[PDB]
């Protein structure tokens, strides 16, 4: 809504390293950001582009999950929600869900039902304390879907790292339940957690994301890929992320 709503301009006070991942991006346009806990350092491809703010789309379901956990809308014994019988074009949505199935299959209605229960002032207080992008709730509806709420690729990393790693008002059991819902891959070398996001405008992919973290035996890394052009899907942002993480030594 304002002059600072499309841009993150706050100086990075940390050590940073500029990357060149242009061959992995190919004909897609966007940015990649990673933070290493042990190094306390950022690694950024396309720094200017990493500070442009975009709708988070389904990546904001990380925060809706944390809010629903925090407000006891869902819990550890029961995160189940029945389907309202409305037919969706993907059968994974046309059934009962829990936090794990809804996160994995990005089931909008589950997180919409969570959001509808959450008072605007709580969200405002949370987005302020978390420093979540432009903090702009607009109409307070599906505000995170190609709407007023926007966040930069650089901020996706800072905000998620700070939420998970600081002793804040979110409980340890909530953070662990959210993590369990985000786990994608675990082997002898790493655990990989994350969440895709895709914005679709007039039939075309507009906006792709993959935001997450990696735990190895040595370090913990938070990362985010944003795609703004080319074939900017969540699936593509996930693939590009995996290729970059592997090149960097994060996945072994
Ligand atoms: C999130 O980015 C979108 C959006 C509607 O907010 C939804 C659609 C999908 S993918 C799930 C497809 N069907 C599965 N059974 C995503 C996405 O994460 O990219 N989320």
């Amino acid at each position: 809504q304002s002059i600072t709503d499309y841009n993150y301009k706050k100086p990075l006070h940390n050590d940073y390293q500029i990357l060149d991942k242009s061959k992995i991006f190919g004909s897609n346009s966007g940015s990649f950001v990673m933070y290493s806990m042990a190094a306390d350092a950022y690694y950024i491809y396309n720094e200017k582009e990493s500070r442009k703010r975009y709708s988070p789309n389904s990546t904001y379901k990380i925060y809706l999950a944390m809010f629903g956990l925090d407000r006891h809308i869902i819990n550890d014994e029961n995160s189940r929600m029945s389907w309202n019988h409305k037919h969706y074009p993907f059968d994974a949505w046309n059934k009962e869900q829990d936090l794990n199935t809804a996160m994995q299959n990005s089931v909008n209605w589950y997180f919409e039902r969570i959001s509808d229960q959450i008072p605007k002032n709580y969200t405002a207080t949370q987005l302020k304390q978390l420093n979540y992008g432009n903090k702009n709730l607009g109409s307070y509806k599906s505000y995170w879907m190609e709407d007023s709420l926007k966040i930069s690729n650089l901020e996706q990393v800072i905000v998620f790292k700070n939420m998970m790693e600081q002793n804040n008002h979110f409980s340890k059991k909530a953070k662990n339940q959210l993590s369990s819902s985000l786990l994608i891959k675990k082997n002898e070398k790493y655990e990989l957690y994350g969440k895709t996001g895709t914005g679709i405008v007039n039939g075309k992919y507009n906006n792709g994301w993959f935001v997450g973290y990696v735990i190895t035996n040595h370090d913990k890394y938070y990362f985010a890929t944003h795609l703004s052009d080319g074939k900017p899907s969540g699936k593509n942002a996930e693939l590009i992320s995996e290729k970059i993480l592997k090149e960097m030594g994060v996945l072994n």
